[PDB]
């Protein structure tokens, strides 16, 4: 909770520091089961008002049934359900493998079996993966006992009002499971309530195999946790409904992190197209782990809370710690930091965790204000950080962006920037990726050709 | 009405024109409150089938109330500053009173926050009178007097608002967009606007377009205490109004004549929406993010990019000096489709075979390799290799404007053919650059003939 | 379902032989409705609580009537407009009498074909009737000044079917009238099967259609039409599948780079030709984002509209990269980072620098070791795999995959003439980059000579 | 009568008349909620209500 | 005189008619009997 | 000023000190940057200088 | 500092560059009070 950030002038880079890591390492599998009942269609003539609505409702519980049947066979949920250099995952891949295994025989029964006495326990399946297995709704009981004397006899026996009544509300969450997956070919993310409420979803993360301060941070930040988890439609057979529920594992916590907000660095020195322009591309999302960087480039694959950051780590690369020394010198010895050219005079601006960055270039009106005190700096051309300092927007053209109000410590670091550095008679505008070496060396190549050219002639 | 369509054959691309503007420029918050017996338990000895249901219900609200606790606790931006920063006021001791106090006497107020902000204020469900009064006698004692079924079934209907946005925000974490509908009702959003400091041009537009409306506003979830839920409704401001838009198609340009893999390709990469905005053009690259109904455009500007209003002239005069017209270069000789306003724009390279197709009688036109332009008067589909796509079929009046294919000009052995980004005047000065070696390495083998 | 898998060495990709596809050609539209009755608000006296009910459902009702009218009145690939198909029906649904050759179609059954002004069939059903419910059992209760007061039954009812209309209305509203996927409030599953066995198609396609209506639910839209003669009119639009069961495969591929040369020396190259491939109708239809095709169990449902279509010696890329008829699509770096790809039954690991790579089972721990370089495992026998600090699963699908053991093309290239910044090549615009850098070098060494 | 096409505008008691001409950027704008109008090119007025 | 009007103590004539509401003199006198020099937020939502 | 020129027709209200010009943008017109053109070429096709 | 001045014969009129900008653009307000008996 001591947020601060520095503003690189020399690169037109802030970065943010002070965060906490929350990263989903891996996956935690349990089976989730709902017992039903095997009963035929109402088998009886009734035309009261009250045997209409229970033979409705019925009916609506044996086509979710029949439904969840065409899931289970045509597919499955077994799918294989990104930026430059990025590796490409299969999310459910864990949670599928799981999926298949109770297919295998004997496996929904052995469940079945250790969920007789208890509505929760943990069954080590026929491969050795111990899964926790909860019964969250038991609609066999109820469909045998409260409801089947009536549908069972030649004529069907008027029920009550209050037994049209409670059928209509146990049954609804199993057909809300089957909207669900019916309109997500039986995977779905986030996780609903439905699938899982919070009081099963926190009494599932007691029992987990997980430290207390995994316990904790799960408990605490549930939303974060079903956004991250996914729920996969598994079997139905032996009168049981069975479903895995994916679940984040966040074996890297508490590790510091940082983000790096980049812009446009181009030069002022000239007129229209006369303008070349440098930009940083390594922007996103670091945290220290294991002794490397873990990047996300995408800083969307992480949610942020309060000094936390929730990122997944497989829209993640593994870098050498020496990154970071691309935010104290571009020009460092140690590591080749990555930039971008063009030749692209649009402006632009970035909030950051506690600033803004503005790059204006040609005449636009770029504006950093108040809300009391009016305009408080208006930019000039190049690229410039203003702080949240009594700041409360900022304006690039029509387009107005409020700033952070995040409680926190902001540094200017002045610098030159780079971009003034480079001959733009033979400085290079078309690289979609490059780093300031891969540059320096299309420089030299050029700069070279006219040292032996200017021998001949 | 009158939304036409220009199609350039120089530059394949269409301008569609006709529309007219409605820009969010500006946010308006409002609170919405529900108010709550929180402080309600169950405990008696009565067993009826009817107390079970109501004791049943009453967990299913003590149960969402508990859980609601613990869920309290490209130009980038964050959207939805505007309404943080009235649920922070919130957070503020006796700010949740000030609103309660206020609507004590009716269910809509308009109190002043500590902010100075002056919000709209609601309440759009009292389940605290509800409980308290039909409900809290019957389950207080333990003679537990059953209810009736009429109040068995009330209080359901009642409770299942609140279920739903507490399923909401446990999958949200407090922010959604579009604000749903358990949010906020459609009524209750109708007298919103109807309540909203703004012109009666813009709160017949909002009243008109509600479902717009829906999708460009937010919910931000805000606290609980002191008996009452509160949270932000955070509504869009369209302070530009009626401004001219058109919009950009564009589609690849290339070199019929060499029949190998090596031909130049070039394409206008401007594509999207365009709108007059403050004597100055906003340009939406990502033209997925501007709703259009009937011929408004509903756009967001933090989306846009400012321009100068020259930028409209690339599509009169792509070669013109006074903007530098950006476009692609590639050397892929594919031939692809793009559905435009009222018309469809075909480019058909290498071997593949371009229809133009009527439902009443089939193929109707052969495409030439190049690219070409048909309007959606007597065309139904367009076939392009294996794919079929439907053509618009909205009204107006379409336009062919012949030119030579700016492509044909430029000389294939010096052309920068692998340009992502650049614009008339970049690709010129690689053009010219590479001539600065033919003039140099030619007279140089000029000195011994 | 024998479901193959070859990985080239050469190439550092991977090809999943042994799919069927199923593909989105064109579009099947067809009109639903619901028989609204538009009556006046409730004249009866009550405070019974079985009519207090009964008049807030009818409010709730004359609510979504109202909302839902203000509804009526509102990449190399192509460009398509998804949903233009159903918005011409929709269009045309709005013309005088076509709403009433569908009432009168629909006065004797249940599900009609009915010829609109333009000549065209299309299915029609009736899903709901709340005319004939409010009309016989709500109306004679609240219409008269006051109520006989109505049974709990239909108190239950009527709430029953008037959630229908109610999910409807919320669903047209939260999307502004476009809905995707079709829920089952929409179109439910006995009617969508329904629908499906009714169309003008083939038997061979009713089945697949039937088999997988998770998917045709995905790949639809459902779209708000028009109100009016107490008519509530809805266009479907359900997928077309043209072609089906012909064969698919899946490409694979992670980067090439040389490894011995220390640091920044390493030169890089990747295809970029990667996503489904598809045989259609004597050519290829190549999807490339792996957003458009979705699997289910051996089955590519994917959207032509997504589609690229290929000559078929794309697959030669496959065979021989470096052949005469096709020319590959690449791309070039010098970004060495590892990164691995989980592809249908193995994974592609491209282990680069000082990161510590690894192929892990469940219960031997680490089973192999990657050395620098683009190197694959097989998904039998390996669990997860490991690339720095990611953890990918492997998918456990079982097939057979096959090794193919070749030179990684990149050691052929010069690492000095290698041109390391091409984003969208091919290997021969790249041996066009090499010839020239190498005459400079080679004419100005024997003009120097 | 002239040919001045400038922009500007006038503060009344409680108002604001615009006159905005040419291509100048007009906005009427309110403290907590941003930029409420802005102005064709033509003599328009917004009043105190709302307006900052 | 192409020129155009305004007030320029309208942005301090808030701050003044701030003060005017019963409340805030007695929050700037409480931020003060202890030392000269400090910042106050007044109840329209600005700190001075 | 933010890629506009702001023009100070009364004398009094700019104050030189130094080198630097302090003015009050409130008694300002704003023009656009090709007002400049005018000391280079009074007869200039963009900008149509003001003269009596 | 430097301060150029151009005379254009052809116009009759003088341009002074070189001067430095300060314009005042927002309003900060401060309550000064003095405390009585």
């Amino acid at each position: 909770q001591n947020i601060t950030e520095e503003f690189y002038q020399s690169t037109c880079s802030a970065v943010s520091k002070g965060y906490l890591s929350a990263l989903r390492t891996g996956w935690y599998t349990s089976v989730i089961t709902i017992e039903l009942s095997n009963i035929k269609e109402p088998k009886c003539n009734g035309t009261d008002a009250k045997v209409k609505l229970i033979k409705q409702e019925l009916d609506k519980y044996k086509n979710a049934v029949t439904e969840l049947q065409l899931l289970m066979q045509s597919g499955g949920g077994g799918s294989g359900g990104p930026p430059f250099p990025l590796g490409v995952g299969s999310a459910i891949a864990s949670g599928v493998a799981v999926s298949k295994v109770l297919h295998l025989e004997g496996e929904v029964n052995k469940i079945k079996s250790a969920l007789l006495s208890t509505n929760k326990a943990v069954v080590s399946l026929s491969n050795g993966v111990s899964v926790l297995t909860s019964k969250v709704l038991d609609l066999k009981n109820y469909i045998d006992k409260q409801l089947l004397p009536i549908v069972n006899k030649q004529s069907c026996s008027i029920p009550n009002i209050e037994t049209v009544i409670e059928f209509q509300q146990k049954n609804n969450r199993l057909l809300e499971i089957t909207r669900e997956f019916s309109v997500n070919a039986g995977v779905t993310t986030p996780v609903s309530t439905y699938m899982l409420t919070n009081s099963e979803l926190l009494s599932l993360i007691n029992d987990m195999p997980i430290t207390n301060d995994q316990k904790k941070l799960m408990s605490n930040n549930v939303p974060i946790v079903r956004q991250q988890s996914y729920s996969i439609m598994s079997i139905i057979k032996e009168e049981v409904l069975a479903y895995v529920v994916q679940l984040p594992l966040y074996g890297v916590i508490d590790t510091p992190c940082w983000k790096l907000h980049t812009s446009p660095l181009c030069t002022t020195n000239t007129k229209e197209g006369s303008n070349i322009c440098l930009t940083r591309t390594d922007r996103g999302w670091y945290c220290d782990n294991a002794g490397s960087v873990s990047f996300f480039p995408q800083a969307e694959t992480c949610k942020v809370q309060s000094n936390r950051v929730f990122c997944d780590t497989m829209n993640s690369l593994t870098l050498p710690p020496e990154v970071n020394l691309c935010n104290v010198d571009i020009f460092n010895p140690k590591y080749d930091c990555k930039i971008m050219t063009s030749k692209t005079d649009v402006s632009s601006s970035v909030i950051t965790s506690l600033g803004a960055i503005v790059s204006c270039y040609g005449k636009t009106k770029c504006t950093a204000s108040n809300k009391n005190r009016g305009i408080i700096k208006t930019f000039s051309n190049g690229c410039d950080y203003v702080s949240n300092k009594g700041v409360d927007t900022v304006s690039v053209g029509n387009t107005l962006y409020y700033v952070n109000k995040q409680e926190g410590k902001s540094l200017y670091v002045k610098g030159e920037p780079i971009i003034n550095f480079y001959d733009p008679l033979v400085f290079p505008s078309d690289e979609f990726d490059a780093s300031i070496s891969q540059v320096n060396e299309k420089i030299n190549q050029s700069l070279a050709f006219i040292r032996k050219s200017d021998e001949l002639l």
